[PDB]
């Protein structure tokens, strides 16, 4: 309460350093917590997307694991020093170098390296953008055991491990998987649950499935991880299907929350899954703090924490006008190799929800780009709603996914037709000219 | 004609066997006529489109030379055994190996490889679809000089050049350019006109220019090439400011309808292009005939021919309303490196057409994606018109563009505001979430 701001953001993530540098083009004064230097700019810049897609793209090239892991820290370097300067050296920002904790509902403590306070500071609103961190299983042998790693831990890894067993069967784990295999190193994964990929279009996912193992990728399902055990050399998964003995371990079973701020101080209330509640506008149950990104719940994507910025923006600057509820269609992308993306139903959603709906679906050893590409992996796949023509969804498994599928995400928000996309002109040799081939389809209607 | 088909096409262009198999598929009787069997599925297939690429393509990736053509004939024969036997094989196709000729408005001679006629045929519509070839300009000494090619003759050398001096500085002269730089040949570039790519934003094409020459291509502009005299191993091209002596040399000056059809047997006129001149549904003066793709000039790319199907089957099975004046916005992309895409108009000629317009840029540099790429290079255009909010135009010069280009088209045709794209939720890390930043921007009124 001692220093009074306009705005404080807890957290330098992707909705608060982009609200913050707005709110400072209009004036006000704000301070962004963030609790360390490795984090300027978040998670994206730092210990996810941007490293790990760097060393998606040097593996796919050949590069070896000693100069991908190189570039990659230059790359982080450079964007966590250009991220942190561009709210620096704002004059109406300052860069407070803490761990924050709620005092109260309207002051937030200021906590150095030892956990002390050092000072407290105030501001009229607050948004909370703190982020989500790995979850750590309960697993005999783990609080000991050596070469066990989470998605941090494995993306600043000292060595190139023979082999990497991961535990977990989820989207993230799957990236790791391809990542280490095109860059050389034996991996395991091990699921859980009966399949991998559920909620995705099942015939997508057995090409997916057939083109990790063509990678020499062992895949397991139903397995329940009883305990570890290590040596100064190599790490044992003990599961009820087999012992998997490892070079090094990834658990990546999922991300949870950060919620570590003393909210026993505050009105601030968690939901079922651990998460902050929020309100269609991002309100917590206190009206002036606002909370963003992953620690609210939900997706975790950098675009969706951006998108939070919209609409915090909207109601703290704007017209009010965005919600939680009116985001649009809401793309993504699993960086398996080749990428699967995704937006909208599948055709079980569809079929599931009584639509009258028609599939259609494309090889990509069907497009003849592909031949260019020297790739003849992966399968695009639509699904259209007959009773107006409008797509319900597309799974499109391939190169040039992760660019193709934002325009099928327009064409969902804006009403275009199946037969638009059919009956277009596409640059030529392309990807995306094989839309006139995967829209090419007349209804099939079902009662 | 003495055999009878629901329809004829003359060559087995990127309209036509479009229109074959469609046109089969209705139970109809179909002749395509088709000259060479080194082009069945047409130009892309097999000269242009698909081989060039596949060498850019390999190229980019650090593949040999040799590795990188051999590779481009596995590609070049598979897709043309594949597009001869997608229609050969149809019960209602026959593929026909002869020249076509003109006997009158109603029958097509069929050739033999020595000119001589071996039949005729008939139906009640026919089709040129017979593309372009490449220009042959007037340069005293072209008639006996060694290591000289087009396009073709370039795309199947036998060997690397050590030096390829182009004759001519267009957007496919541009593509050898940067095609043969990356698979480690010399190149020299000889433009007769005073610029580069003169119809392209000149702050773009000052970065082209510098990318290029930054891959050791020496550019030449104002250039006369006046003579071209050669070894048995060397080929000197003689021009206004200097000699280059060189090992191959592409002329690349551009591409004439192959009109070669004895149309004097018809009364089908020519335009002042040598184009077959066509109506908006693509008829010429003889209203049962009609020409698709480059034959009937202006642009020259496989997707208007692809497109020229669309309102050629408009006309002959549909409600004819499609025409070559309902398009929708037609992107191009210039393949060099990183390539450079558009839709829409320049800053310069949106001035010139009097709008009120904005124009933003976007350094690829600027793009935290180039950094997963490793490569900075590149700049991203638009310009909107101020007074609806609509875009005029884009210009996309980096990676993944060929396939971004298609966005801002789709915006463009269907009056999506410029808004819409700004505040979009795009994929991560993606090119294409710099749409977030390249149309954040306000008005600035001209
Ligand atoms: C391996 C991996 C790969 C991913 N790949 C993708 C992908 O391809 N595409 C995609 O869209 N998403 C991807 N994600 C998810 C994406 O990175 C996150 O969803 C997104 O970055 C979350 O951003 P945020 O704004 O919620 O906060 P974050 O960017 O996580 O920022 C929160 C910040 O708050 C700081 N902080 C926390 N508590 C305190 C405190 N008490 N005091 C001060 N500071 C504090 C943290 O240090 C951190 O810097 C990936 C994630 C991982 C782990
Ligand atoms: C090097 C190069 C690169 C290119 N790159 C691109 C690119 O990236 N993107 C793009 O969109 N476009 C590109 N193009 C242009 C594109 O290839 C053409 O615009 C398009 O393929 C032309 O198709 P078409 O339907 O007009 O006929 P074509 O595909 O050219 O087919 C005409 C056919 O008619 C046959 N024929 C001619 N006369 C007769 C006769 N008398 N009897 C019988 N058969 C006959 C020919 O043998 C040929 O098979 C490129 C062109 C070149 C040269
Ligand atoms: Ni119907
Ligand atoms: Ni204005």
């Amino acid at each position: 309460g001692m220093k009074t701001y306009d705005l404080i953001v807890i957290g330098f993530g992707k909705a608060g350093k982009t609200l913050a540098k707005y709110a400072a083009s209009t004036g006000q004064h704000v301070a962004v917590i963030e609790q360390s230097p490795k984090m300027y700019g978040g998670t994206s810049i730092n210990i996810g997307c941007i490293p790990s897609k760097t060393l998606v793209h040097d593996g796919l090239e050949g590069k070896s694991f000693e100069a991908s892991y190189n570039r990659k820290n230059d790359v982080v370097n450079a964007l966590n020093n250009k991220n942190y300067h561009l709210l620096a050296d704002d004059n109406n920002i300052d860069v407070l170098d803490f761990k924050a904790q709620f005092k109260s509902n309207t002051e937030v403590n200021l906590l150095d390296q030892h956990d002390d306070i050092v000072d407290s500071i105030t501001a009229p609103h607050i948004i909370i953008n703190t982020g989500a961190t790995s979850v750590i299983p309960n697993i005999k042998g783990l609080d000991q055991a050596k070469h066990v790693f989470d998605s941090t831990g494995l993306l600043n890894i000292s060595y190139q491990p023979k082999h990497l067993v991961i535990v977990g069967g989820g989207y993230i784990a799957l990236e790791f998987a391809s990542m280490f295999a095109n860059l050389g190193s034996k991996v395991t994964v091990l699921e859980r649950g009966e399949s991998f990929m559920p909620r995705e279009d099942q015939d997508v996912v057995a090409y997916g499935i057939t083109d990790l193992e063509n990678k020499g990728i062992a895949l397991h399902t139903n397995v329940e991880t009883t305990e570890l055990s290590s040596d100064n050399h190599h790490t044992t998964v003990h599961t009820n299907v087999d012992n998997f003995e490892a070079d090094a371990v990834l658990l990546a079973i999922g991300r949870k929350p950060n919620t570590d701020l003393a909210l026993e101080n505050t009105d601030i209330e968690l939901g079922d899954r651990g998460e902050i509640k929020v309100n269609a506008h991002l309100q917590t149950t206190v009206p002036h703090i606002y909370a963003a990104g992953d620690v609210k719940g939900g997706l975790q994507f950098t675009y969706i924490s951006l998108d939070d910025y919209r609409i915090i923006k909207s109601a703290l600057y704007g017209n009010q006008s965005r919600t939680t509820d009116n985001r649009g269609s809401v793309p993504y992308t699993v960086f398996i190799d080749p990428p699967l993306s995704r937006v909208g139903l599948t055709s079980k959603e569809a079929a599931a929800q009584h639509y009258d709906y028609t599939e259609h679906q494309l090889l990509v050893s069907a497009i003849p780009r592909h031949k260019i590409n020297n790739d003849p992996r992966g399968l695009f796949k639509v699904v259209i709603n007959n009773e107006n023509n409008m797509i319900l969804g597309a799974t499109l498994y391939g190169k040039q996914s992760e660019e193709l599928i934002n325009i099928i995400k327009l064409a969902i928000d804006q009403n275009i037709p199946y037969t638009v996309l059919r009956d277009n002109i596409y640059t030529h040799p392309t990807m995306a000219e094989s839309f006139n081939d995967l829209f090419n389809f007349h209804h099939h209607h079902h009662h």
